[PDB]
């Protein structure tokens, strides 16, 4: 095989499409994507509503989650449900429905200091969202022990945040948005995807 084999693909999991393609369909905030995705666009409709039981997760768990801070959180699934550019951090787990993950992507400093600074003033109730959760209402729901506090407690630096929320699903780069070094989860799509160039910079070869 060859390096470029991590070019290009979608991850084996849950939702995505077998192989990447154009979407003139995707939703809101996933249209960045519209040009080649690895979602559907019935999940990105779904990822944007907040009950869904399609695409089941609360984000409210500590009251009303600010939409200055919900728009991060929608923003980073979409990037994790369309993105056909982080082959590169691709790390096999080998769950039911859910053979692959991401491990360490690594996502550009401005946007993981902006999403923790657009989150200060939220709330949660735990430093790693991705086991834990209280499910037994039909929705994730704070589980005993897990007390709400600002986002700030839980997650002291955007770096806690970024790495900590999703077991680190997230490195972040001190590299600029724009360096071509770090992928960017916010970007408009009129000058092309700038994560494609990023996932051939980690690509390129050894030596
Ligand atoms: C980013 O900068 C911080 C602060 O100096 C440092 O701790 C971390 O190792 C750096 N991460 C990189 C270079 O990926
Ligand atoms: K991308």
């Amino acid at each position: 095989g060859s390096r470029t084999d991590l070019l290009n693909v979608c991850m084996d999991a849950k939702h995505h499409k077998t192989k990447p393609g154009p979407e003139d369909k995707l939703h809101d905030q996933c249209s960045p994507w519209k040009k080649n995705a690895c979602c559907t666009a019935s999940t990105s409709q779904e990822l944007h509503k907040d009950t869904s039981r399609l695409y089941n997760f609360n984000w409210d768990h500590c009251g009303k989650m600010e939409p200055a801070c919900k728009r991060h959180f929608i923003q980073d699934t979409c990037l994790y449900e369309c993105s056909p550019n982080l082959g590169p951090w691709i790390q096999q787990v080998n769950q039911s429905w859910r053979k692959e993950r991401f491990l360490d992507v690594p996502l550009c400093k401005e946007d993981c200091q902006r999403w923790w600074e657009d989150c200060h003033t939220s709330h949660t109730c735990k430093s790693n969202w991705h086991r834990g959760w209280d499910w037994t209402s039909g929705v994730n729901k704070c589980p005993a022990g897990a007390l709400c506090r600002t986002f700030e407690s839980y997650f002291p630096t955007p770096a806690a945040l970024c790495e900590g929320l999703w077991s680190h699903s997230y490195k972040v780069s001190n590299y600029s948005r724009g360096s071509g070094r770090c992928i960017q989860m916010w970007f408009d799509s009129a000058q092309g995807n700038p994560n494609e160039e990023v996932a051939r910079f980690y690509a390129a070869a050894m030596h």
